[PDB]
């Protein structure tokens, strides 16, 4: 029971983690208006966070292995909660202070999101650990949707964008106390692995496909609420609320759709997983293309297109994990996962928000400023993402090309 209590507390911690991650994304319009910065700074607010998370994830993966885990995880949670609450008090004259606070929150969330799954895995046994990790990861879309809803509801209730960053820190400290109390006390080269992995074609192409998925996910999940609000302005705070509910349902249903497609395809071929990923990505790309055309005219069609595009886009998470598990022999599933996460962050979430902001800024600078042209510039900048989704689908098909050969090679090597 105590181990189940620890798993529940860490899952609630993950919910709070993603809520903190997307609270700013919920209320980006107010930050832009108050601080006066253009779209480039708004993109920077998440590019810096993701870069810090990128750089800090391997370090905390190493420190958890070579030091205590409960203390580090709790220090991380009282670190990012305190930093979020402090950053809520930043004056208007300072913006780089807010960006730096986003970076520090990124470091803390890196520590938590890198160490907590190891604790959850160590606590339980095979089937129990599988179920508990499934819950811990189902905490993700719920966390993101609750982050959007919390941001754009504390906005409307309190009346200041500041209070959007003030409600989550208290729960952060409380969950830190519960982690530091309820969780049972924790109990216990790369060169060759990297060369073998870069020689492994299926892993390389699946990693690039995951990078494209992360690019699309970061860029859209940040800029869609603001883009929909600009759509409402041109067409003449429910946008973020409905987007949060849509994100919750799509995160919960995309894995189910992927599992169904994998089940119905595996009876007919061995490359069911990458082919299913590729078809899902192509469908998501088409519907993400249609998001902008729909939102030009009516917003209900935009919400439906978001629903379908997220459902098809979010399906390729468990399937990507399965592909990586199959192609990579057991002795390298640690280095493979670490390098895949680093590469996905490097080519996706790290650069996508700032790149979309920069392209939007250039397009807007071309023409005289107006709300209609703000709409058009943001739409054209976000139009880059469907092309990235199509490219990722191409990379998934390239993975499918070598999937059989590399699965056979992995089985041959492990059977030795
Ligand atoms: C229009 C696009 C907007 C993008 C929305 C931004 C919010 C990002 C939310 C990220 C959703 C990722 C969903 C991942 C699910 C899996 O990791 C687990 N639920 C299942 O893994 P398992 O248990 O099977 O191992």
């Amino acid at each position: 029971e105590k181990r189940k209590a620890a798993a529940a507390i860490l899952s609630l911690g993950n919910v709070l983690n993603y809520l903190d991650r997307y609270t700013v994304a919920g209320v980006l319009l107010d930050i832009q208006q108050h601080f006066g910065v253009k779209d480039r700074g708004a993109g920077l607010l998440q590019s810096v966070f993701i870069c810090s998370f990128m750089v800090a994830a391997p370090i905390f993966g190493y420190l958890g292995d070579r030091f205590n885990r409960k203390v580090i995880l709790s220090c991380g949670i009282f670190f990012w909660s305190a930093v979020t609450f402090s950053s809520s008090f930043i004056p208007q004259q300072y913006f780089w202070l807010l960006v730096l606070s986003r970076g520090l929150v990124g470091i803390g969330e890196a520590s938590y999101s890198t160490i907590a799954p190891t604790i959850i895995g160590d606590l339980f046994t095979k089937n129990t650990r599988t179920l508990m990790l499934s819950v811990f990861y189902f905490a993700i879309p719920l966390g993101s949707g609750l982050g959007y809803i919390t941001g754009s509801s504390v906005k409307q209730a309190a009346g200041d964008w500041h209070w959007a960053l003030r409600v989550s820190p208290v729960l952060g400290m409380i969950t830190g106390t519960l982690i530091l109390i309820l969780v049972p006390a924790t109990k216990r080269s790369w060169l060759r692995d990297m060369k073998a992995l870069i020689r492994n074609r299926s892993y390389v192409f699946s990693s690039l496909a995951t990078s494209a998925v992360s690019f699309a996910t970061g860029a859209l999940g940040m800029w869609i609420p603001l883009y929909l609000h600009r759509a409402q302005v041109v067409q003449k705070a429910k946008d973020s609320l409905i987007f949060g509910a849509i994100t919750c349902f799509t995160g919960f249903l995309g894995v189910v759709t992927g599992a169904g497609a994998t089940r119905w395809c595996r009876l007919k071929t061995q490359r069911a997983d990458p082919l299913v990923c590729a078809v899902g990505m192509l469908g998501s790309a088409i519907f993400i293309c249609l998001i902008f055309v729909a939102a030009k005219s009516s917003i209900v069609g935009a919400y439906i297109c978001i629903f379908v595009g997220e459902t098809l886009l979010f399906s390729n998470w468990a399937i990507t994990a399965d592909i990586l598990m199959y192609v990579v022999i057991p002795t390298r599933r640690a280095t493979a996962v670490a390098l895949q996460s680093f590469t996905s962050h490097l080519l996706g979430d790290a650069g996508s928000p700032y790149l979309i902001g920069f392209i939007s800024d250039l397009i807007r600078q071309s023409t005289k400023d107006s709300p209609l042209w703000e709409f058009l510039s943001l739409g054209y900048a976000l139009m880059l993402c469907p092309f990235v989704v199509v490219l990722g689908g191409m990379f998934f098909l390239a993975t499918a090309l070598f999937f059989v050969s590399d699965r056979a090679r992995a089985e041959q090597q492990v059977n030795q």
